[PDB]
DNA sequence: GCGCGCTGAGGAGGTTTC
DNA sequence: TCTGTAAAGCGCA
DNA sequence: GCGCTTTACAGAGAAA
DNA sequence: CCTCCTCAGCGCGCT
């Protein structure tokens, strides 16, 4: 990778990965693993190859396919995991769990019984300024962008073809989260705190789309997964619909 | 040559955030 | 994540 | 006062 | 995302 494709890595493993500390027998399991789609096993071994290690494994939770690839040798997380994350910090409440989980392994805890009882503050960690301001941001954006962005395009009614074009993206617990990206991508939309406390980002406006797709035009780093070709495609459903065409320019990449 | 302490690849059950 | 629905804003004819 | 455009709000599940 | 269990199996220190 490069320096910043790693901070592409944190980006994808905060939201879509998980470190975890489990119950095996006597013992505990220390891992660091994603399960995506099957439709991303191809992304899967492109990062084992960035990376170099990680056990990539399939099964289908009967008619789902999905992929994972799960780092638990210890030595080889201390040697390459820890690092990378110490380098480039999530930013989300979730760095609560890389904390816990870094201490538990550099303690030597190695049983159930003298493992800390751990639950996630809901409380964050920074706020817009820091986020928006750290230099891997950018790179980290597009590998969280990579797991939870969503870009789509439906009619506005039933009936009429009016399409409508939209990116989206949220994420539980964080606001902070949520509107700094909101922020740094200059969005005016209102961030919606659902059911849960899930905040949800989204954007329809000829400048808001014409926004992320400059940031990913101009980001240090790039999409390779299945979101890329999900984006691909909506960029040329973005041509048919005029607003948008006669007002943007848009593809060769990303 | 074996029993012990501990480990991780392999395999899979159970919730819920996107 | 992905796709809406019900309901506005904004000209302008 | 009607066409075109953005927006607040939010419900299923597949993909976490 | 999150959690647990089975089982070769490896290095040790003894019988
Ligand atoms: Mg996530
Ligand atoms: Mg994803």
């Amino acid at each position: 990778g490069s320096d910043l494709t790693y901070a592409y890595l944190v980006g994808l493993f905060e939201g879509d990965g998980y470190f975890s500390i489990t119950k095996k027998g006597k013992y505990l399991t220390y891992e660091l693993g994603i399960e995506l789609s099957i439709k991303d096993v191809q992304l899967i071994y492109k990062i084992k190859k960035i990376l170099g290690i990680g056990i990539v494994s399939f099964r289908k939770r009967n008619e789902i396919e999905m992929v994972a690839l799960r780092i638990r040798d210890k030595n080889h997380l201390k040697s390459f995991i820890l690092p990378i994350f110490e380098k480039y910090p999530m930013f989300s409440n979730k760095q609560y769990d890389y904390l816990r989980f870094r201490n538990a392994l550099l303690s030597g805890i190695i049983s159930l019984e003298d493992l800390p009882d751990y639950t996630r503050s809901d409380e964050p960690l920074n706020s817009i300024e820091s986020i928006i301001n750290t230099s891997y941001f950018s790179a980290w954006l597009v590998g969280f962008i990579e797991a939870e962005g969503c870009f789509s395009v439906y009619k506005l009614n039933k009936d009429d073809d009016y399409l409508i074009a939209s990116f989206d993206i949220a994420q539980r617990d964080g606001d902070i989260l949520i509107s700094a990206i909101r922020k740094y991508l200059s969005f005016t939309t209102k961030v919606y705190l659902d059911k849960t406390n899930c905040s949800k980002l989204k954007v329809t406006s000829v400048r808001s789309v014409e926004n992320i797709i400059k940031f990913l035009q101009n980001a240090p780093v790039k999409l390779l997964g299945n979101k890329k070709l999900q984006y691909l495609l909506w960029l040329k459903q973005l041509r048919k619909i005029s607003r948008y065409s006669e007002k943007i320019k848009i593809p060769s990449n990303y």
